RNA sequence: GUGAACGGUGGAGCAACACCUGAAGGAAGGCUUGAUGAGCGUGUUCCCCGCAUACGCGGGG
């Protein structure tokens, strides 16, 4: 590890006033008129994952020129 | 098939209201714009200094 561990806030949100405009002009074909952030397809989640900065070693049994092509890609 | 792949930190919110920098404090006290310079004497070959190189020029008291 180079850097502390930290963590990445990451949210997944609809968004409510362009899907309010899109079922107002009928773009968007929803029946209901509620949206709901605890669940659904307006779930406004938050979701944590953490985060390092480091330096990866791994070991193997491999052709050097073989994994050097694929890991140049 | 990288325990992956997929995923908006978002929406709203006045820093502002009131509040006298200045009350008092001497630019003063002495001082000719008139002085100085602008007119009155010597009567003929004698000491020093340079250029020369003595044929003489320059200067000096």
């Amino acid at each position: 590890r180079q850097l502390p561990n930290q963590m990445w806030m990451q949210t997944g949100r609809l968004s409510i006033v362009e899907a309010a405009r899109h079922r107002q002009s009928g773009y968007l074909q929803l029946r209901a008129g509620k949206p709901n952030p605890a669940g659904g397809p307006f779930k406004t989640s938050i979701y944590h994952r953490p985060i390092v900065q480091a330096e990866l070693t791994a070991f193997c049994v491999g052709d050097q020129q073989g994994i050097e092509a694929l890991l140049s890609e």
